[PDB]
Protein backbone atom coordinates (compact mmCIF):
# COMPACT_ATOMS: atom_id res chain seq x y z
CA UNK A 1 0.00 0.00 0.00
CA UNK A 2 1.39 3.35 -1.11
CA UNK A 3 0.96 5.97 1.62
CA UNK A 4 3.39 8.84 0.88
CA UNK A 5 0.82 11.20 -0.65
CA UNK A 6 1.04 14.95 0.00
CA UNK A 7 -2.18 14.81 2.06
CA UNK A 8 -0.52 12.21 4.33
CA UNK A 9 2.62 14.32 4.80
CA UNK A 10 0.49 17.36 5.68
CA UNK A 11 -1.55 15.35 8.19
CA UNK A 12 1.69 14.38 9.99
CA UNK A 13 1.81 18.02 11.21
CA UNK A 14 -1.70 17.86 12.72
CA UNK A 15 -3.60 15.92 15.39
CA UNK A 16 -6.53 13.61 14.70
CA UNK A 17 -8.65 16.28 16.46
CA UNK A 18 -8.14 18.31 13.27
CA UNK A 19 -7.50 15.64 10.59
CA UNK A 20 -10.75 13.82 11.40
CA UNK A 21 -12.74 16.88 12.40
CA UNK A 22 -15.75 17.65 10.26
CA UNK A 23 -16.49 21.21 11.26
CA UNK A 24 -17.71 24.19 9.28
CA UNK A 25 -15.83 27.09 7.67
CA UNK A 26 -17.11 29.64 10.20
CA UNK A 27 -14.40 31.27 12.28
CA UNK A 28 -14.32 31.04 15.21
CA UNK A 29 -15.43 27.42 15.48
CA UNK A 30 -15.89 25.97 18.97
CA UNK A 31 -16.70 22.45 20.18
CA UNK A 32 -16.85 20.81 23.60
CA UNK A 33 -16.01 17.33 24.88
CA UNK A 34 -14.35 15.42 27.72
CA UNK A 35 -10.98 13.74 27.90
CA UNK A 36 -7.66 13.17 29.57
CA UNK A 37 -4.63 15.34 28.89
CA UNK A 38 -0.93 14.57 29.27
CA UNK A 39 1.69 17.32 29.33
CA UNK A 40 5.31 16.16 29.17
CA UNK A 41 8.68 17.90 28.76
CA UNK A 42 12.31 16.80 28.95
CA UNK A 43 14.86 17.55 31.65
CA UNK A 44 18.42 18.67 31.01
CA UNK A 45 17.36 19.86 27.56
CA UNK A 46 18.17 23.58 27.57
CA UNK A 47 21.52 22.49 28.99
CA UNK A 48 21.97 20.72 25.65
CA UNK A 49 20.61 23.60 23.57
CA UNK A 50 23.47 25.73 24.90
CA UNK A 51 26.05 23.01 24.24
CA UNK A 52 24.95 22.77 20.60
CA UNK A 53 25.42 26.48 19.89
CA UNK A 54 29.11 25.92 20.77
CA UNK A 55 31.93 25.95 18.25
CA UNK A 56 32.50 22.31 19.31
CA UNK A 57 29.80 21.19 16.86
CA UNK A 58 31.65 22.66 13.86
CA UNK A 59 28.67 24.31 12.17
CA UNK A 60 26.43 21.21 12.54
CA UNK A 61 24.91 22.18 15.89
CA UNK A 62 21.37 22.49 14.53
CA UNK A 63 21.55 19.15 12.71
CA UNK A 64 22.95 17.40 15.77
CA UNK A 65 20.37 18.98 18.09
CA UNK A 66 17.38 18.00 15.94
CA UNK A 67 18.76 14.48 15.62
CA UNK A 68 19.32 13.76 19.31
CA UNK A 69 16.10 15.60 20.21
CA UNK A 70 13.99 13.62 17.73
CA UNK A 71 15.65 10.40 18.91
CA UNK A 72 14.08 10.87 22.34
CA UNK A 73 10.90 12.80 21.41
CA UNK A 74 9.93 10.25 18.77
CA UNK A 75 10.08 7.49 21.39
CA UNK A 76 7.66 9.45 23.58
CA UNK A 77 5.38 9.99 20.58
CA UNK A 78 5.37 6.26 19.78
CA UNK A 79 4.35 5.42 23.34
CA UNK A 80 1.55 8.01 23.31
CA UNK A 81 0.20 6.81 19.95
CA UNK A 82 0.40 3.09 20.88
CA UNK A 83 -1.63 3.88 24.01
CA UNK A 84 -4.31 5.57 21.88
CA UNK A 85 -3.49 9.23 22.47
CA UNK A 86 -3.59 12.20 20.05
CA UNK A 87 -0.58 14.53 20.18
CA UNK A 88 -2.08 17.99 19.89
CA UNK A 89 1.02 20.22 19.65
CA UNK A 90 4.78 20.27 20.14
CA UNK A 91 6.83 23.12 21.55
CA UNK A 92 10.57 22.56 21.80
CA UNK A 93 11.00 19.56 24.10
CA UNK A 94 7.37 19.59 25.36
CA UNK A 95 4.16 18.11 23.99
CA UNK A 96 0.47 18.05 24.90
CA UNK A 97 -1.55 14.88 24.26
CA UNK A 98 -5.28 14.18 24.38
CA UNK A 99 -7.37 11.08 25.03
CA UNK A 100 -10.87 12.25 24.06
CA UNK A 101 -13.67 10.01 25.38
CA UNK A 102 -17.18 10.06 26.74
CA UNK A 103 -17.55 10.86 30.43
CA UNK A 104 -18.45 7.29 31.36
CA UNK A 105 -15.07 6.03 30.15
CA UNK A 106 -12.91 8.71 31.78
CA UNK A 107 -12.15 6.46 34.76
CA UNK A 108 -10.79 3.58 32.69
CA UNK A 109 -8.88 5.82 30.28
CA UNK A 110 -7.08 7.57 33.13
CA UNK A 111 -5.67 4.17 34.04
CA UNK A 112 -4.53 3.72 30.41
CA UNK A 113 -2.85 7.14 30.48
CA UNK A 114 -1.09 6.52 33.80
CA UNK A 115 0.30 3.24 32.43
CA UNK A 116 1.47 5.14 29.32
CA UNK A 117 3.14 7.74 31.55
CA UNK A 118 4.98 5.10 33.58
CA UNK A 119 6.16 3.44 30.36
CA UNK A 120 7.37 6.84 29.12
CA UNK A 121 9.46 7.24 32.27
CA UNK A 122 10.70 3.68 31.71
CA UNK A 123 12.31 4.82 28.46
CA UNK A 124 14.66 7.18 30.32
CA UNK A 125 15.86 4.99 33.15
CA UNK A 126 19.52 4.24 32.44
CA UNK A 127 19.81 7.00 29.83
CA UNK A 128 21.83 10.20 29.45
CA UNK A 129 22.01 13.13 27.06
CA UNK A 130 25.80 13.33 27.42
CA UNK A 131 28.41 11.61 29.53
CA UNK A 132 27.23 12.78 32.95
CA UNK A 133 23.96 14.54 32.01
CA UNK A 134 20.83 12.48 32.64
CA UNK A 135 17.74 12.70 30.43
CA UNK A 136 14.41 12.48 32.26
CA UNK A 137 10.89 13.84 31.79
CA UNK A 138 8.14 15.35 33.92
CA UNK A 139 4.51 14.43 33.31
CA UNK A 140 1.31 16.14 34.43
CA UNK A 141 -2.11 14.59 33.79
CA UNK A 142 -5.61 16.07 33.98
CA UNK A 143 -9.15 15.02 33.14
CA UNK A 144 -12.51 16.69 32.64
CA UNK A 145 -14.31 19.13 30.35
CA UNK A 146 -12.38 20.49 27.35
CA UNK A 147 -13.34 23.11 24.76
CA UNK A 148 -11.68 23.28 21.35
CA UNK A 149 -11.38 26.54 19.44
CA UNK A 150 -10.51 26.97 15.75
CA UNK A 151 -9.79 30.43 14.35
CA UNK A 152 -8.29 31.85 11.19
CA UNK A 153 -8.99 33.55 7.90
CA UNK A 154 -9.58 32.18 4.40
CA UNK A 155 -5.98 30.95 4.05
CA UNK A 156 -4.77 30.06 7.59
CA UNK A 157 -6.21 28.10 10.51
CA UNK A 158 -5.10 27.69 14.12
CA UNK A 159 -6.54 25.64 16.96
CA UNK A 160 -6.48 25.49 20.75
CA UNK A 161 -7.95 23.52 23.62
CA UNK A 162 -9.32 25.55 26.55
CA UNK A 163 -10.75 25.08 30.03
CA UNK A 164 -9.99 24.00 33.58
CA UNK A 165 -8.69 20.57 32.59
CA UNK A 166 -6.21 22.34 30.30
CA UNK A 167 -5.26 24.76 33.06
CA UNK A 168 -5.10 21.82 35.48
CA UNK A 169 -2.62 19.77 33.43
CA UNK A 170 -0.33 22.78 33.04
CA UNK A 171 -0.28 23.26 36.81
CA UNK A 172 0.17 19.54 37.54
CA UNK A 173 3.12 19.34 35.14
CA UNK A 174 4.83 22.33 36.76
CA UNK A 175 4.79 20.59 40.15
CA UNK A 176 6.31 17.45 38.61
CA UNK A 177 9.98 16.82 39.32
CA UNK A 178 12.16 14.45 37.29
CA UNK A 179 10.40 11.07 36.95
CA UNK A 180 7.13 12.26 38.51
CA UNK A 181 3.59 11.62 37.29
CA UNK A 182 1.34 14.26 38.87
CA UNK A 183 -2.46 14.01 38.68
CA UNK A 184 -4.74 17.04 38.82
CA UNK A 185 -7.28 16.98 41.68
CA UNK A 186 -10.14 16.28 39.27
CA UNK A 187 -8.17 13.47 37.66
CA UNK A 188 -7.58 11.96 41.09
CA UNK A 189 -11.29 12.37 41.85
CA UNK A 190 -12.33 10.60 38.64
CA UNK A 191 -9.69 7.84 38.54
CA UNK A 192 -9.81 4.21 39.72
CA UNK A 193 -8.49 4.83 43.22
CA UNK A 194 -8.73 1.08 43.83
CA UNK A 195 -5.72 0.76 41.55
CA UNK A 196 -3.56 3.92 41.79
CA UNK A 197 -1.37 4.40 44.86
CA UNK A 198 -0.59 8.09 45.34
CA UNK A 199 1.07 10.41 47.83
CA UNK A 200 0.24 13.95 48.87
CA UNK A 201 1.94 16.97 47.36
CA UNK A 202 2.60 19.64 50.03
CA UNK A 203 0.34 22.69 49.99
CA UNK A 204 -1.42 21.36 46.89
CA UNK A 205 -4.50 19.23 46.21
CA UNK A 206 -2.82 17.54 43.22
CA UNK A 207 -1.35 14.12 43.94
CA UNK A 208 1.71 12.17 42.80
CA UNK A 209 1.46 8.62 41.44
CA UNK A 210 3.77 6.13 43.11
CA UNK A 211 2.53 2.75 41.89
CA UNK A 212 -0.09 1.20 39.66
CA UNK A 213 -1.23 -1.83 41.70
CA UNK A 214 -4.01 -3.63 39.79
CA UNK A 215 -6.12 -6.50 41.18
CA UNK A 216 -4.75 -10.03 40.92
CA UNK A 217 -6.94 -10.99 37.95
CA UNK A 218 -6.21 -7.78 36.01
CA UNK A 219 -4.58 -8.16 32.59
CA UNK A 220 -3.60 -4.83 31.10
CA UNK A 221 -3.45 -5.97 27.45
CA UNK A 222 -7.02 -7.26 27.70
CA UNK A 223 -8.07 -4.13 29.58
CA UNK A 224 -6.50 -1.89 26.92
CA UNK A 225 -8.10 -3.86 24.08
CA UNK A 226 -11.47 -3.26 25.74
CA UNK A 227 -10.66 0.44 26.04
CA UNK A 228 -9.92 0.63 22.30
CA UNK A 229 -13.65 -0.03 21.72
CA UNK A 230 -14.16 3.64 22.55
CA UNK A 231 -11.26 4.87 20.36
CA UNK A 232 -12.79 5.92 17.02
CA UNK A 233 -9.50 5.99 15.09
CA UNK A 234 -7.28 3.40 16.80
CA UNK A 235 -5.46 1.50 14.00
CA UNK A 236 -6.95 -1.94 13.58
CA UNK A 237 -7.51 -4.94 11.38
CA UNK A 238 -5.40 -4.73 8.24
CA UNK A 239 -3.92 -1.52 9.67
CA UNK A 240 -3.12 -3.06 13.07
CA UNK A 241 0.56 -2.14 12.97
CA UNK A 242 0.30 1.47 11.78
CA UNK A 243 0.98 4.15 14.37
CA UNK A 244 -1.68 6.46 12.94
CA UNK A 245 -4.77 5.99 10.80
CA UNK A 246 -3.80 9.33 9.23
CA UNK A 247 -1.11 7.36 7.45
CA UNK A 248 -3.84 5.81 5.36
CA UNK A 249 -5.46 9.02 4.12
CA UNK A 250 -6.03 9.07 0.38
CA UNK A 251 -6.00 12.13 -1.91
CA UNK A 252 -9.00 14.35 -1.26
CA UNK A 253 -8.65 17.92 -2.61
CA UNK A 254 -11.32 19.41 -0.36
CA UNK A 255 -9.77 17.84 2.75
CA UNK A 256 -6.22 18.74 1.77
CA UNK A 257 -7.30 22.34 1.15
CA UNK A 258 -8.52 22.64 4.73
CA UNK A 259 -5.52 20.84 6.27
CA UNK A 260 -2.90 22.92 4.45
CA UNK A 261 -4.20 26.11 6.06
CA UNK A 262 -2.75 24.88 9.37
CA UNK A 263 0.78 24.44 7.96
CA UNK A 264 3.45 27.05 7.22
CA UNK A 265 4.20 27.69 3.56
CA UNK A 266 7.90 26.74 3.75
CA UNK A 267 6.89 23.39 5.26
CA UNK A 268 4.41 22.82 2.42
CA UNK A 269 7.22 23.55 -0.02
CA UNK A 270 9.26 20.75 1.53
CA UNK A 271 6.22 18.43 1.51
CA UNK A 272 5.88 19.10 -2.24
CA UNK A 273 9.58 18.27 -2.78
CA UNK A 274 10.30 21.80 -3.96
CA UNK A 275 12.77 22.41 -1.09
CA UNK A 276 15.53 20.27 0.42
CA UNK A 277 14.25 18.19 3.34
CA UNK A 278 16.95 19.54 5.68
CA UNK A 279 16.57 23.24 4.82
CA UNK A 280 14.57 24.01 7.98
CA UNK A 281 17.04 22.61 10.56
CA UNK A 282 19.14 25.66 11.38
CA UNK A 283 20.63 27.91 14.01
CA UNK A 284 19.26 31.21 12.75
CA UNK A 285 19.22 34.82 13.98
CA UNK A 286 15.60 35.83 14.49
CA UNK A 287 13.46 38.26 16.45
CA UNK A 288 10.82 36.68 18.70
CA UNK A 289 7.60 38.66 19.26
CA UNK A 290 5.64 36.89 22.00
CA UNK A 291 2.12 38.32 22.31
CA UNK A 292 -0.06 37.62 25.36
CA UNK A 293 -3.82 38.34 25.50
CA UNK A 294 -5.29 38.08 29.00
CA UNK A 295 -8.99 37.57 29.74
CA UNK A 296 -11.00 37.66 32.95
CA UNK A 297 -11.26 34.67 35.27
CA UNK A 298 -15.04 34.39 34.78
CA UNK A 299 -14.82 34.60 30.97
CA UNK A 300 -16.50 31.69 29.20
CA UNK A 301 -14.89 29.93 26.26
CA UNK A 302 -17.73 31.22 24.05
CA UNK A 303 -16.81 34.86 24.68
CA UNK A 304 -13.08 34.13 24.43
CA UNK A 305 -13.34 32.64 20.95
CA UNK A 306 -14.69 35.74 19.20
CA UNK A 307 -12.03 37.93 20.82
CA UNK A 308 -9.13 35.70 19.79
CA UNK A 309 -10.56 35.62 16.24
CA UNK A 310 -10.74 39.44 16.08
CA UNK A 311 -7.25 39.76 17.52
CA UNK A 312 -5.90 37.16 15.13
CA UNK A 313 -7.30 38.94 12.08
CA UNK A 314 -5.29 42.05 12.93
CA UNK A 315 -2.23 40.10 14.07
CA UNK A 316 -1.94 38.29 10.74
CA UNK A 317 -2.39 41.47 8.67
CA UNK A 318 0.36 43.25 10.63
CA UNK A 319 2.70 40.23 10.43
CA UNK A 320 2.13 40.01 6.67
CA UNK A 321 3.17 43.65 6.24
CA UNK A 322 6.23 43.39 8.49
CA UNK A 323 7.06 39.87 7.16
CA UNK A 324 6.59 37.72 10.27
CA UNK A 325 4.94 34.40 11.03
CA UNK A 326 2.95 32.78 13.81
CA UNK A 327 4.97 29.77 14.95
CA UNK A 328 2.70 28.60 17.80
CA UNK A 329 -0.41 29.61 19.71
CA UNK A 330 -1.08 28.41 23.28
CA UNK A 331 -3.58 29.13 26.05
CA UNK A 332 -3.72 28.57 29.79
CA UNK A 333 -4.71 30.54 32.89
CA UNK A 334 -6.92 32.89 30.84
CA UNK A 335 -3.97 33.97 28.66
CA UNK A 336 -3.80 33.28 24.91
CA UNK A 337 -0.28 33.73 23.57
CA UNK A 338 1.12 34.00 20.05
CA UNK A 339 4.73 33.02 19.37
CA UNK A 340 5.58 35.18 16.35
CA UNK A 341 8.93 35.21 14.58
CA UNK A 342 10.69 37.47 12.09
CA UNK A 343 13.55 36.13 10.00
CA UNK A 344 13.09 32.35 9.53
CA UNK A 345 12.71 30.43 6.28
CA UNK A 346 14.29 33.03 4.05
CA UNK A 347 12.24 35.83 5.66
CA UNK A 348 15.33 37.96 6.25
CA UNK A 349 15.25 41.77 5.94
CA UNK A 350 17.90 44.12 7.40
CA UNK A 351 15.50 46.34 9.39
CA UNK A 352 14.13 43.23 11.10
CA UNK A 353 14.43 44.89 14.51
CA UNK A 354 12.64 48.17 13.83
CA UNK A 355 9.89 46.24 12.07
CA UNK A 356 9.44 43.83 14.99
CA UNK A 357 9.01 46.75 17.41
CA UNK A 358 6.67 48.77 15.19
CA UNK A 359 4.74 45.58 14.49
CA UNK A 360 4.50 44.83 18.22
CA UNK A 361 3.25 48.33 19.03
CA UNK A 362 0.67 47.96 16.27
CA UNK A 363 -0.55 44.62 17.61
CA UNK A 364 -0.60 46.10 21.11
CA UNK A 365 -2.60 49.18 20.13
CA UNK A 366 -5.22 47.21 18.21
CA UNK A 367 -5.64 44.27 20.58
CA UNK A 368 -6.02 46.63 23.55
CA UNK A 369 -9.22 47.79 21.83
CA UNK A 370 -10.77 44.33 21.47
CA UNK A 371 -13.79 43.94 23.68
CA UNK A 372 -13.05 41.17 26.13
CA UNK A 373 -9.23 41.44 26.19
CA UNK A 374 -8.28 42.73 29.65
CA UNK A 375 -4.52 43.12 29.20
CA UNK A 376 -2.09 42.91 26.27
CA UNK A 377 1.60 42.16 26.84
CA UNK A 378 4.37 41.71 24.27
CA UNK A 379 7.96 40.59 24.74
CA UNK A 380 10.50 41.15 21.97
CA UNK A 381 13.85 39.33 21.98
CA UNK A 382 16.44 38.85 19.23
CA UNK A 383 19.24 36.35 18.81
CA UNK A 384 20.26 32.90 17.63
CA UNK A 385 17.51 30.28 17.92
CA UNK A 386 17.20 26.67 16.84
CA UNK A 387 14.58 25.96 14.17
CA UNK A 388 13.50 22.54 12.89
CA UNK A 389 10.80 19.92 12.56
CA UNK A 390 10.54 18.10 15.89
CA UNK A 391 8.79 14.81 16.59
CA UNK A 392 8.20 11.46 14.93
CA UNK A 393 8.03 10.68 11.22
CA UNK A 394 4.27 10.19 11.55
CA UNK A 395 3.63 13.17 13.88
CA UNK A 396 5.89 16.23 14.03
CA UNK A 397 5.78 20.03 13.93
CA UNK A 398 8.07 22.92 13.04
CA UNK A 399 9.26 24.57 16.24
CA UNK A 400 11.76 27.14 17.51
CA UNK A 401 13.95 26.62 20.57
CA UNK A 402 16.25 28.95 22.46
CA UNK A 403 17.05 31.28 25.32
CA UNK A 404 15.58 34.20 23.41
CA UNK A 405 12.28 32.34 22.97
CA UNK A 406 12.14 31.74 26.72
CA UNK A 407 13.15 35.35 27.42
CA UNK A 408 10.38 36.87 25.32
CA UNK A 409 7.98 34.43 27.00
CA UNK A 410 9.00 35.50 30.50
CA UNK A 411 9.05 39.21 29.60
CA UNK A 412 5.37 39.24 28.59
CA UNK A 413 4.39 37.58 31.90
CA UNK A 414 6.68 39.53 34.27
CA UNK A 415 6.06 42.89 32.55
CA UNK A 416 2.32 42.76 31.78
CA UNK A 417 0.40 45.45 29.93
CA UNK A 418 3.31 46.94 27.95
CA UNK A 419 5.70 46.17 25.09
CA UNK A 420 9.15 45.04 26.25
CA UNK A 421 12.34 44.37 24.28
CA UNK A 422 15.77 43.01 25.11
CA UNK A 423 19.14 44.70 24.77
CA UNK A 424 19.87 43.27 21.31
CA UNK A 425 16.62 44.68 19.93
CA UNK A 426 17.08 48.05 21.62
CA UNK A 427 20.64 48.78 20.48
CA UNK A 428 20.22 47.31 17.00
CA UNK A 429 17.01 49.19 16.25
CA UNK A 430 17.19 52.24 13.98
CA UNK A 431 15.21 54.22 16.57
CA UNK A 432 16.23 56.89 19.10
CA UNK A 433 16.59 56.25 22.80
CA UNK A 434 13.63 58.34 23.97
CA UNK A 435 11.28 55.90 22.22
CA UNK A 436 12.22 53.50 25.05
CA UNK A 437 12.33 53.30 28.80
CA UNK A 438 14.95 51.34 30.75
CA UNK A 439 13.12 48.95 33.08
CA UNK A 440 13.69 47.46 36.53
CA UNK A 441 15.42 44.09 36.28
CA UNK A 442 13.15 41.37 37.66
CA UNK A 443 14.31 37.87 38.54
CA UNK A 444 12.61 35.54 36.06
CA UNK A 445 12.17 31.77 36.00
CA UNK A 446 14.55 30.11 33.56
CA UNK A 447 16.44 33.31 32.67
CA UNK A 448 19.78 33.52 34.47
CA UNK A 449 20.89 36.87 33.00
CA UNK A 450 18.29 39.07 31.30
CA UNK A 451 20.61 41.83 30.21
CA UNK A 452 19.10 45.33 30.23
CA UNK A 453 15.39 45.22 29.42
CA UNK A 454 13.46 48.14 27.96
CA UNK A 455 9.86 49.16 27.41
CA UNK A 456 9.02 50.28 23.89
CA UNK A 457 7.28 53.50 24.92
CA UNK A 458 6.52 54.71 21.40
CA UNK A 459 7.21 57.75 19.26
CA UNK A 460 5.29 60.16 21.51
CA UNK A 461 5.09 61.06 25.18
CA UNK A 462 1.41 60.03 25.05
C1 LIG B 1 3.43 21.95 23.48
N1 LIG B 1 2.28 22.72 24.02
C2 LIG B 1 2.26 23.47 25.11
C3 LIG B 1 1.04 24.01 25.24
C4 LIG B 1 0.54 24.95 26.35
C5 LIG B 1 -0.13 24.13 27.44
C6 LIG B 1 0.53 23.17 28.28
C7 LIG B 1 -0.56 22.56 29.27
C8 LIG B 1 -1.84 23.16 28.98
S1 LIG B 1 -1.65 24.18 27.83
C9 LIG B 1 0.29 23.54 24.21
C10 LIG B 1 -1.18 23.82 23.92
C11 LIG B 1 -1.78 23.12 22.78
C12 LIG B 1 -3.18 23.35 22.48
CL1 LIG B 1 -3.91 22.58 21.12
N2 LIG B 1 -3.97 24.24 23.25
C13 LIG B 1 -3.36 24.93 24.40
N3 LIG B 1 -4.19 25.78 25.20
N4 LIG B 1 -1.98 24.70 24.71
N5 LIG B 1 1.04 22.72 23.47
CL1 LIG C 1 -9.04 10.85 2.70
CL1 LIG D 1 20.23 29.17 22.63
Amino acid sequence: EFQDWPIVRIAAHLPDLIVYGHFSPERPFMDYFDGVLMFVDISGFTAMTEKFSSAMYMDRGAEQLVEILNYHISAIVEKVLIFGGDILKFAGDALLALWRVERKQLKNIITVVIKCSLEIHGLFETQEWEEGLDIRVKIGLAAGHISMLVFGDETHSHFLVIGQAVDDVRLAQNMAQMNDVILSPNCWQLCDRSMIEIESVPDQRAVKVNFLKPPPNFNFDEFFTKCTTFMHYYPSGEHKNLLRLACTLKPDPELEMSLQKYVMESILKQIDNKQLQGYLSELRPVTIVFVNLMFEDQDKAEEIGPAIQDAYMHITSVLKIFQGQINKVFMFDKGCSFLCVFGFPGEKVPDELTHALECAMDIFDFCSQVHKIQTVSIGVASGIVFCGIVGHTVRHEYTVIGQKVNLAARMMMYYPGIVTCDSVTYNGSNLPAYFFKELPKKVMKGVADSGPLYQYWGRTEK
